[PDB]
């Protein structure tokens, strides 16, 4: 299509379904999580996000991301850190999985970061927006299955608080996309990359469902 936002959306439609279709989401869809499950999730999405903003971080000046540089409305490492006290206790950080799957992950957004700028877009768009669109019906499946006690505390990572409207913050973040200026080989490559963070989430699910069924 002619909009990025609108060529990446079309462009990653077969592999999201694949996403939506791993045997992980599925029982996660079908509220079949358990707390082990969950844990090892959230210790995931902590170090993706820390490689991702330590690389938005890297490149917030430049022309290639400065346009979707969204610190405040976006950032997630600090609500990770949070939830990761509740989930693993106090000495969370010496106790959280980092696993091969994870690290295969961790390691493309960094060469992305800072050998590839041009495509952190990718990543950013698929993290971001992605948790924008669909982290309504994660939230609620996960309270209602991981039965939890009223400590207040877990979930911060499904609430952004300094976005007040998603769907203009989406219409934003599309439109700012939109303004990155680029050729037709980069745009090719930014839409190859969109596909491959999905691919990298999809091999990071099948390990973790192996992990949880030994
Ligand atoms: C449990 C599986 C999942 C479900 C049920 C789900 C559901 C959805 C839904 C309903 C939308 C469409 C929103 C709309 O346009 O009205 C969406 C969009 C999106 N999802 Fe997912 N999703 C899942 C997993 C994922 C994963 C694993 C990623 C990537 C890490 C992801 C990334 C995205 C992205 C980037 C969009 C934005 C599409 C756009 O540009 O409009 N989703 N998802």
């Amino acid at each position: 299509p002619q909009d990025l936002s609108e060529a990446l959306k079309e462009a990653t439609k077969e592999v999201h379904t694949q996403a939506e279709n791993a045997e992980f989401m599925r029982n996660f869809q079908k509220g079949q999580v358990t707390r082990d499950g969950f844990k090892l999730v959230m210790a995931s999405l902590y170090h993706i996000y820390v490689a991702l903003e330590e690389e938005i971080e890297r490149n917030k000046e430049s022309p290639v991301f400065a346009p979707v540089y969204f610190p405040e409305e976006l950032h997630r490492k600090a609500a990770l850190e949070q939830d990761l006290a509740f989930w693993y206790g106090p000495r969370w950080q010496e106790v959280i999985p980092y696993t091969p799957a994870m690290q295969r992950y961790v390691k493309r957004l960094h060469e992305v970061g800072r050998t590839e700028p041009e495509l952190l877009v990718a990543h950013a768009y698929t993290r971001y927006l992605g948790a924008l669109s669909g982290g309504q019906v994660l939230k609620k499946i996960a309270q209602k299955a991981l039965d939890l006690p009223s400590s207040g505390e877990g979930l911060a990572f499904f609430t952004f608080p300094n976005i007040a409207s998603a769907t203009k913050f989406k219409q934003l973040y599309r439109s700012r996309m939109n303004s990155l200026e680029m050729t037709p080989a980069v745009r090719q490559r930014v839409i190859e990359e969109a596909k491959t963070a999905f691919l990298l989430n999809i091999q990071l699910f099948e390990e973790l469902q192996e992990l949880l069924t030994h």
